[PDB]
């Protein structure tokens, strides 16, 4: 089974994205997120029970690549990992 | 003394900007900026020794805006620490 997973949320539309990520055994420290065409990596915000969101003025283009930090000390960059046409509720992994 | 200081470095300059960040007794993890008058937190790149760098395709437009995680877990938001018209060589502590 995937070890880290990305779990699009109920709420997601154009200017809002909630994901849900998971790293087996670690939680994560830093979630930062990079809209498909951008070359800037962006600080998601911290939300409740292991969910990051964010929120833009502008419509988001996917796919999206995530970017994090673990509270154990683990860093990665996993790219196009959430599809542009994706569906809520359902679950993403490398 | 203070814990937290921010050196400007050689080179730094309107779309690029390099800091020594030092934190007593930690190590950065990451550190992000947010200049004046964006409501994004963007990731800096890690250098050698300690300095953090970004380069920008626009003007970068200060007061400068620092978040950070440290290795043992610190996180903190360190608003206007480098001033608009800084100084290469020049320390600034909040």
């Amino acid at each position: 089974v995937p070890k880290v997973t990305f779990t699009v949320e109920k709420g997601s539309n154009e200017k809002h994205l909630a994901v849900l990520v998971k790293y087996e055994g670690d939680t994560m420290a830093e979630v930062e997120l990079r809209e498909h065409g951008s070359d800037e990596w962006v600080a998601m915000t911290k939300g409740e029970g292991g969910v990051w969101t964010f929120d833009s003025e502008e419509p988001l283009q996917g796919p999206f690549n995530f970017r994090f930090l673990t509270e154990k000390g683990m860093k990665n960059v996993f790219d196009d990992v959430v599809p542009e046409k994706y569906t809520i509720g359902a679950t993403y992994a490398p």
